[PDB]
């Protein structure tokens, strides 16, 4: 605030320091799954770096 | 204290030693005392030790 000078008046208005603070959370779960069968991972995925991992 | 001598009466008058005090209180506080706004104290008072310390 601002006041006069050589005022009568001494008062002063203190001022005020709020810290306000918020938040962020986990709320979700990004998955990709997925299942083979004995038989077709072992004769029918030729290479895994290639048929499973990239996708 | 005075006795003849060669008087029978052997008595001696005793003397005392009563030794006194007295003692001295302090009663009064002598002060100067000077109140200066901010205002003033900034502008007002050029130097401060010929204005407010010496008078």
């Amino acid at each position: 605030n601002r006041r006069d000078l050589r005022d009568p008046d001494r008062t002063v208005i203190a001022s005020e320091l709020v810290e306000h603070s918020f938040g962020v959370t986990l709320d979700k779960h990004v998955y990709a799954a997925l299942k083979f069968t004995d038989e077709q991972r072992t004769l029918d995925i030729r290479d895994y770096t290639k048929q499973v991992l990239m996708p």
